[PDB]
């Protein structure tokens, strides 16, 4: 369950406001 461990956080940053190329 290490996959979900990194996925859960991926989704968490995605849930957050980031300057991940906002067009």
């Amino acid at each position: 369950s290490r996959q979900v461990e990194l996925e859960r956080e991926l989704a968490e940053l995605r849930a957050r406001p980031k300057p991940d190329e906002r067009a």
